[PDB]
């Protein structure tokens, strides 16, 4: 109906972005969360996951393209992609593509899975409501690229049944899952 932009991101204590090394793909529990959040769609339909090239490139080969989702990379560089992965120059273009004849009968929800630049564009626009699926992490090492400014004090915490509210510890990482509607 009216598109919500869903942002999926892992953040440290100061909303540093959870990327670099194996992050966030290497935390198994976070991948379950990621897989569930991004794959679950009304029957017949598929969610879209939209991401920058460096996000696309950071994904381990065993994982790529993300099955059962429309994969869209926003890049001007990426010359080629695996069959059925879409490459477009802009977020504008990813959304137009999802509303064009090729995808509009297929798409359910849209997730932006990273790129600082994509997160930033997604948060800064004043047209569509935004929901953030957030993995909070206590970083044993520093995350030094930052998530775009949000007023977290005003974020509306969402309760979803399939989402466990416990804190988890895997490897050196302690984390918890939270879902927010930006008012």
């Amino acid at each position: 109906s009216h598109m919500r932009l869903n942002v999926v991101v892992a953040v440290s204590e100061n909303w540093g972005i959870g990327k670099g090394g194996g992050l966030p793909w290497k935390i198994k529990k976070d991948m379950e969360f990621f897989k569930t959040v991004t794959t679950k769609a009304h029957p017949g339909l598929k969610n879209a996951v939209v991401m920058g090239r460096v996000t696309w490139e950071s994904i381990p080969e065993s994982f790529k393209p993300l099955k059962d989702r429309i994969n869209i990379v926003v890049s001007s560089t990426l010359s080629h992609a695996p069959s059925f992965v879409q490459v477009v120059p802009s977020l504008n273009a990813a959304i137009d593509l999802l509303y064009n004849e090729e995808f509009s009968s297929i798409v359910d929800e849209v997730f932006i899975i990273g790129g600082y630049r994509l997160y930033k564009e997604a948060l800064k626009q004043s047209i569509y409501p935004v929901r953030i699926y957030c993995t909070h992490i206590l970083s044993e090492v520093d995350c030094d690229t930052y998530f775009p400014k949000v007023d977290w004090d005003k974020l509306k915490k969402v309760d979803l049944p399939d989402i466990p509210a416990d804190t988890f510890t895997e490897n050196g990482f302690t984390f918890k899952f939270c879902v927010y509607d930006v008012p």
